[PDB]
């Protein structure tokens, strides 16, 4: 159900369908998830289509990096003070819903162990 | 102290042991030894960055690192149907250690939410 090799996420970016944006930037852009499972819950994601981490290559290093730093910004910005969880979900027994690599953080709320 | 004060910090300079999957000169990747899944293992850098919200914008590459070695750690003990990689902040991400990992957990079905 993917005709283009495409996803949802690569909409968002070309700005084709409305999202949530909390930050833009030459790389990534970080949005707020449309399902979300904390009171804080929103994606980064690469505008590269890496479609998981699995196949990422060696340089796209500094550019994941990138998103965990954006993330950790974005964050801040939000309001979490007291915490939050960074997610990567790789395939199906990750959890992996688009197969476009996203960085989830998840906040305001206690989140347990296991992480599922 | 090279690799800070944390029993992360004991890890990496080798004090105390833990199976190693992989190491170079950035990052120490070892076996949890309470796993949560059949495959439970940590990745940290060896530069003591005490927690992800106060990471400089320089720490990028290191951290990305950290996320590569996790994937090609993932494929070498066989993790083919997939996982999920984990970083915790603070009291509510369930962060104890005080020196940031990337958490990698396979081997069964993960659920949703992620705690």
């Amino acid at each position: 159900a993917r005709p283009g090799g495409d996803t949802i996420f690569g909409k968002i970016i070309r700005k084709e369908i409305p999202a949530k944006i909390i930050f833009e930037d030459d790389r990534c852009l970080a949005f707020h998830d449309i399902s979300p499972q904390a009171p804080t819950h929103f994606l980064v994601i690469p505008k590269k289509h890496i479609s998981q981490i699995s196949v990422a290559e060696d340089d796209d290093e500094s550019l994941l990096g990138h998103l965990m730093i954006v993330g950790k910004k974005c964050a801040a910005d939000l309001g979490l003070n007291k915490g939050y969880r960074m997610v990567v979900n790789e395939g199906s027994d990750g959890g992996q819903s688009v197969y476009h690599v996203h960085l989830a953080v998840l906040g305001g709320r206690q989140m347990h162990w296991p992480p599922g």
